[PDB]
Order: structure tokens, then sequence, then C-alpha cells
């Protein structure tokens, strides 16, 4: 549960939030 939610949110940080910053470098 908590390690699977930390792993899932670190995967969204790595894929979705770093891709939102590949656009939003600025």
């Amino acid at each position: 549960m908590a390690q699977d939610i930390i792993s899932t949110i670190g995967d969204l940080v790595k894929w979705i939030i770093d891709t939102v910053n590949k656009f939003t470098k600025k």
C-alpha cells in the first residue's frame, strides 16, 4: 500500500511531471 502509492506517485512525478517540465523548463 504506502510503498506502492509512493512508487506510483514517483512514477507519475518521473513520467507525467518531468514531461510537463520538458514543456515547462523556462
